[PDB]
């Protein structure tokens, strides 16, 4: 679980979105595993606009933050679940670090702000859905 609150928006993993999120839907993309919904309260999370490949993510399964080196956003294949069939997930970044089901929604941040959220992992890896290209989150 976990979300990004920036201005009048809430960014969550699309597979974890609520009925309220869908009733106030702004944009969603199954290929990215993202959904953005509108909010009445003001969010103060700052989104990074950069090409950083180092950052710190929150890992709920360890209740700890971990520093990581991560790859640049790309199309990477993902297995199958009660949420999606076998597919390539776009705008995905990988890092060597611990993650297990339940860690989705954990924020990844660099010195510039919020980079993305945990969306997949396994075998000593962790995958993050990038949000740095969604320039409209800020205006
Ligand atoms: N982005 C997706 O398609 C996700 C949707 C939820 C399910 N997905 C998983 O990867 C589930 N899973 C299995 C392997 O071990 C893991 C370790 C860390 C994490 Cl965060 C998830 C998993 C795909
Ligand atoms: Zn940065």
């Amino acid at each position: 679980s976990g979300a990004i609150y920036v201005g009048n928006y809430r960014v969550v993993n699309r597979h974890l979105a609520t009925h309220n999120d869908w009733a106030n839907l702004v944009w969603e993309d199954s290929s990215r595993d993202l959904l953005v919904s509108s909010t009445t309260a003001q969010g103060c999370d700052t989104i990074a606009r950069c090409d950083c490949q180092t950052g710190v993510y929150y890992c709920s399964s360890r209740r700890k933050h971990y520093p990581v080196s991560f790859s640049k956003p790309s199309l990477i294949f993902v297995e199958a679940s009660e949420y999606y069939p076998a597919r390539y997930q776009s705008h995905l970044m990988l890092a060597v670090g611990h993650s297990e089901p339940g860690d989705c929604g954990g924020i990844l941040r660099c010195q510039h702000g919020v980079v993305g959220i945990v969306s997949t992992g396994g075998n000593g890896l962790v995958g993050f859905a990038d949000v740095r290209d969604l320039l409209w989150l800020d205006e």
